[PDB]
């Protein structure tokens, strides 16, 4: 139950890169055939599409989507998830710290995060848990 996170903070810029198996999101690895499968399929499509809420950025910076990319079959209109984000924090001074808490609770199927961060003072790598799930930006 292992997806990697890939956060980039320079400025105003948040990127955050998100590839995971489709088994943590949405519960199998197939295409959605069942209804079952199809509402699964929504539920994860309309959590990746709220990411200031998946990732819990804090209001008081300013946070603000200037684009988001789901790349799956899942999610086009015909075996890995991969979720890209370009964020702009009106105030990045008050990005202290990201924690994974939200994903963990929308995501149950998770185990494990492995994020990469790299800022104006270099790369940075962390294990996120349920248990421990806070990473100092």
């Amino acid at each position: 139950g292992v997806a990697q996170l890939n956060v980039a903070l320079d400025g105003k810029t948040l990127e955050l890169e998100l590839d995971s198996p489709a088994m943590n999101l949405v519960g199998f690895e197939h295409a959605a055939s069942t209804d079952a499968d199809k509402a699964a399929v929504a539920k994860a499509r309309a959590q990746l599409e709220k990411p200031l809420e998946l990732f819990a950025l804090p209001v008081t910076a300013g946070c603000s989507v200037a684009s988001q990319e789901l790349r799956s079959p899942l999610f086009g209109d015909k075996a890995d998830i991969h979720a890209h984000y370009q964020l702009s924090c009106e105030k990045p001074e008050l990005l202290k710290l990201l924690t994974l808490a939200e994903f963990f609770k929308r995501f149950p199927a998770t185990q494990k995060i492995q994020v990469q961060l790299i800022g104006p003072d270099g790369q940075k790598g962390a294990d996120l848990a349920p248990a421990s799930a806070e990473l100092k930006l």
